[PDB]
């Protein structure tokens, strides 16, 4: 399998993102770290801004120059020109301590069923997060395919509420592997009305009738660096 | 083409001998009877473990099923007439409810075309839903569909979440909720094996069986009511309402 990064650059509260400092290395080469050790192949930072380009060169990672997320993956499969049935996962450029064994845990669980998407959840242990809109809560059938995403707190259980939540409850990770030739098809679809209702993107796979492999995460990853807090945290432990 | 069964639930509190209540010189359940034949049923089973009510199919010449005394759920009650009727199994059922006297004959026969077109598990029903209340009333069950009006899931919970307007304020909602109305369309065969599936987790959190077929990878078929049908009598006011 291939790992593509989309390094977004732009963001309120932390300008240069992939290029913010983490003792020593920019947060960009540290996902690099990562992706690396999880076994990929090729490893691909996705980017438009030239400092970002020569930042992961000159740790000797491979860069892709763009022109909407997925679309940005789209891109680099084109001028790659990956084979249709290339697994590919993508991994955001905000997380450079995401383990290794799950980026591999996505992609072996992409390779060994006939289906467009994989993706990974963790359960959800505690109510200001389970309403918190969010974290998207994920619902699964009895072979992990994805029922629904929603930002609404479900599967609803009236009985963990009403006590001041239980053990049904999943967190959607925002880490996904498909195959390159899904990608291809995906971003020529329509959008879906119900993906602009939820602001989910994955909901437009569900709403076209195909179906996304959901896995336990077999490693609870940290909170990506969205924030200030998030980057003092993440320095102080790396 | 298709049957139509309907279980009379018959202990409710609230209403209680629910079935037999008289609206205009008719109990409930002859008067669901009368819905069911304009549908074009070949058949229309009252499915009940009591005898009053039997009786009172029976006078109005309804088709009775006596079904065991031993609870069970509606789907169950289903599942022994086909069993005792010896239908075979590419027979299509429709099973309504009990406390539903006003209930338009097309939106019945709606729902049996729509499992007799599809391949599919179930054929069942929506409406929209216009209030924010009702919306977030956890005694509406939403349902929301895919491209091909297939359920993505069932739930008591608000869904779809419309986070930009939620994260002003609960207050107001949008056009696009539905709320899944309670009848359902399906296969002799399928109902057979159903009611031996054993229960999906999901079931008894939501308390919706419908959950099943989602849970064991099969699809639930869902149209929009055809016409707008009028609320179940569940309560005294439902009662007092519909006898005008």
């Amino acid at each position: 399998f291939v790992v593509i990064i989309p390094a977004r650059y732009a963001s309120t509260r932390l300008p240069g993102k992939p290029l913010v400092d983490i003792n020593g290395k920019p947060m960009i080469v540290h996902v690099l770290e990562r992706a690396r050790e999880s076994g990929a192949e090729r490893i691909i930072v996705a980017t438009d801004h030239e400092d970002v380009a020569r930042a992961v060169e000159a740790a000797g990672g491979e860069v892709c120059m763009t022109r909407s997320g997925t679309e940005r993956l789209a891109e680099v499969v084109e001028k790659c020109a990956f084979s249709d049935d290339t697994v590919i996962v993508n991994v955001q450029g905000d997380e450079p301590m995401i383990p290794a064994t799950i980026i591999r845990q996505v992609a072996d669980n992409l390779a060994q069923r006939q289906v467009g998407m994989a993706t990974l959840a963790v359960p959800i242990h505690n109510a200001e997060e389970a309403f918190n809109p969010n974290a998207v809560k994920v619902v699964l059938d009895a072979e992990g395919y994805a029922l629904y995403f929603s930002r609404a707190t479900i599967p609803w259980d009236r009985d963990r509420f009403a006590e001041g939540v239980g053990d049904n409850f999943l967190r959607h990770l925002g880490i996904y592997g498909y195959r390159a030739g899904f990608i291809r098809r995906y971003v020529n679809w329509q959008p879906s009305p119900l993906e602009h209702i939820e602001m989910l993107e994955q909901l437009r796979v569900l709403w076209y009738g195909e179906k996304i492999h959901v896995a336990v995460a077999q490693e609870v990853p940290g909170t990506g660096v969205d924030t200030p807090e998030d980057l003092e945290r993440v320095r102080a432990e790396m």
